[PDB]
DNA sequence: GAATCAGGTGTC
């Protein structure tokens, strides 16, 4: 009832959610969704099965206005994952062709460029948020698969860059990449300033990012 | 789908 209630009062309402807070590699992805038609079975995203999420997606993209926003591994390393997530969400809102007057954002502590409110477990209280969580996850899983193709030695298509045993194995065996979040503890502990300087000289990371991670390596660790 | 192992970080 959330959505409809908020629509009476505010007009165009979008639901916003992100995917990729907790992984070790790749961008964080956010989606903003405005939806008027009914879509049955929207219940969350991490609550669903991959087969299902693909089914609801096809219907969500038929019936809903969607905006997708991304913040890169560099932005995560420089701004932290909270601020990177906020940025991806604000970018999702900009990418929505329909301009929302109010937003419902999954989680808490988040104020976007559009006035709205935060719902803990929003993904299971709101259909709009539930839809956004599906779009976010699916779209990001698509990007991650694309990386596996770019980095054949890494099973990105399976673990989606999260800290699974297999992913950690691949990092030790194959080495840290620029798409890893170099500020994240497990990646940071396998890094050397040697490889970091190599990334920089090859131009694979920015100076600002080089500088930040070099400082973190030094602080590693008391 | 739900339990229950694993393992990332931010707000307060
Ligand atoms: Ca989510
Ligand atoms: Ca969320
Ligand atoms: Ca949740
Ligand atoms: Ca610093
Ligand atoms: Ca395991």
């Amino acid at each position: 009832g959330i959505d409809e209630l908020y629509k009476k009062e505010f007009g165009i309402v979008a639901g916003v959610d992100e995917a990729g807070r907790g992984c070790l590699a790749g961008p964080v992805v956010a989606a903003a969704v405005v939806l008027e038609k009914e879509i049955e079975g929207i219940n969350d995203s991490k609550q669903l099965s991959p087969a299902k999420r693909e089914r609801l997606l096809d219907e969500i993209m038929e019936k809903a206005a969607v905006g997708i926003g991304i913040a890169s591994p560099e932005e995560i390393d420089l701004y932290n994952i909270f601020n990177a997530t906020k940025l991806a969400m604000n970018r999702a809102l900009e990418n929505l062709s329909v301009k929302p007057s109010f937003v419902l954002v999954d989680g808490k502590g988040i104020e976007l460029s559009v006035p709205g409110t935060c719902l803990v477990k929003g993904d299971q209280k709101s259909k709009l948020i539930g839809a956004a969580s599906i779009v976010a996850k699916v779209f990001r899983d698509r990007l991650m698969s694309e990386f596996h193709r770019m980095y054949p030695q890494f099973s990105f298509h399976k673990h989606k860059g999260y800290a699974t045993k297999e992913h950690l194995n691949e990092i030790r065996k194959n080495g840290v990449l620029p798409i890893h979040r170099l500020s994240f503890e497990p990646v940071l502990e396998l890094l050397t300033d040697d490889l970091l300087r190599e990334f920089f000289e090859k131009g694979l990371i920015s100076e600002n990012r080089f500088e930040r991670i070099l400082n973190l390596l030094g602080a590693r660790k008391s």
